[PDB]
């Protein structure tokens, strides 16, 4: 049935009309707004509540699958295609706020490589190191927030390992196979709850809104956004495509329209992975040999939305707080955001998290997130559609490239 799908576009349209007609004829104090948004707030914290399960099973079970004898091949051509949009996506997504401009590095850098070496893997499960030169002698700091950086570098190298042990490692890759089908079970069991939470996640944005000026101000803003993500996810991608693939990229994502479709609404990558592995195994029918690898993966390392999204903020919010911007601090943010993409979760408001680390490496305080939080509700679905889009492209990719391993 398609309950899943209709249900959230119902949720989707009346959390839209319940937060325009609260906004209008009631005067909800912040108090009483906080409270309207905590059914949206448990939901957060049920996806919240799978991302450490499913990024740590997702990874393992992906590589341990692939055979060591020559799928190996399959997964490395599988990084390229994740490393190589990302950028293109950041680069492009600097370009545009470049030009529309609608507004202590190294330690920040640093701060990175530390990261995906954790000193303790039960504290990186919620918990992230911070330097701070301070008299000047660096001073370290583990605070609050999952290192997803540092857990996709064990499990992947973990699910290495384990792949290659051949005999001796089937009880882990037995283990982690059987979490990793839980999880997604799982996540199946919050989607009959997502309907009611998204209902008012997106009426309780809405309701927050004080004057509607705020989105006059933040409209060139929305715009190099949106103008970044409609030319990554209708030309770029769709180029990339085609010429590893000599079909038609449309035709390929008219066979996603229902995970296209369900990540515009969830704004989760994760919880609509379900709907890309029955899109891209049956309407396409890629193999799923490939699939079971290309996307539960990159369900959370290939974010090209959530890369664009963060460079454009990052330079937006540069912009308004009057600070220049040279060729190296151009840089640092292509980096930071590449990074903060591959770290940021499946979830809606991922990309808010990781951006503290993006403004911080050129120097900008965490709480300037707030400059651009009152559209990310809208921004948010819009980067889930291109972060699936991108899985479901390089999943055609891929298994082109794989002909002669397959
Ligand atoms: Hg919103
Ligand atoms: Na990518
Ligand atoms: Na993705
Ligand atoms: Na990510």
């Amino acid at each position: 049935n398609n309950w899943v799908l209709l249900s959230t576009v119902a949720a989707v349209v009346l959390g839209i009309t319940t937060g325009v007609l609260v906004r209008e004829h009631s005067n909800l104090s912040t108090l009483e707004k906080f409270y309207f948004a905590f059914p949206g707030e448990i939901l957060m914290r049920m996806l919240k509540l799978i991302i450490l399960p499913l990024i740590i099973s997702s990874m393992i079970t992906g590589v341990a699958a692939l055979d060591s004898n020559v799928s190996g091949k399959i997964g490395l051509r599988a990084v390229v295609y994740y490393f190589a949009t990302t950028l293109i996506a950041v680069i492009l997504g600097i370009v545009l706020v470049v030009s529309i401009k609608p507004g202590s590095t190294v330690d920040a850098m640093l701060d990175l490589i530390r990261n995906m070496f954790p000193e303790n893997l039960v504290q990186a499960a919620f918990q992230q190191y911070k330097t701070k030169r301070e008299e000047y002698k660096i001073v370290g700091m583990y605070s609050d927030g999952i290192n997803v950086l540092g857990l996709i570098v064990f499990a992947l190298v973990f699910g290495l390992v384990i792949g290659k042990m051949g005999e001796k490692g089937q009880i882990l890759v037995d283990f982690f196979n059987a979490l990793s089908d839980a999880t997604m079970k799982i996540v199946q069991i919050i989607m009959w709850y997502m309907p009611l939470g998204i209902l008012f996640l997106i009426a309780g944005c809405i309701i927050e809104v004080e004057d509607w000026e705020i989105f006059r101000k933040l409209g060139l803003y929305m715009a190099t956004v949106l103008t970044g993500l409609a030319i990554h996810s209708i030309v770029i991608l769709p180029l990339i495509y085609f010429i590893v693939v000599r079909k038609n990229p449309f035709r390929f994502a008219m066979g996603m329209a229902q995970a296209l479709l369900t990540a515009l609404m969830i704004s989760s990558s994760s919880a609509t992975l379900p709907v890309t592995f029955r899109c891209a195994e049956e309407n396409n029918q890629v193999d799923k040999r490939i699939t079971r690898f290309v996307l539960p993966v990159g369900a959370t390392i290939n974010m090209d939305g959530t890369a664009l999204y963060e460079a454009v903020a990052a330079v937006f919010i540069a912009q308004l707080n009057d600070l220049d911007l040279g060729i190296g601090q151009i840089i640092t943010i292509s980096i930071t955001a590449t990074s903060a993409s591959i770290g940021a979760a499946g979830v809606p408001q991922a990309g808010l998290v990781t951006m503290v680390i993006v403004l911080s490496a050129v120097g900008l305080p965490a709480e300037d997130v707030t400059l651009i939080i009152a559209v990310d509700c809208l921004l948010d679905r819009f980067r889930t559609m291109v972060n699936v889009l991108g899985d479901a492209f390089g999943t055609g990719i891929v298994e082109k490239l794989s002909k002669k391993e397959l």
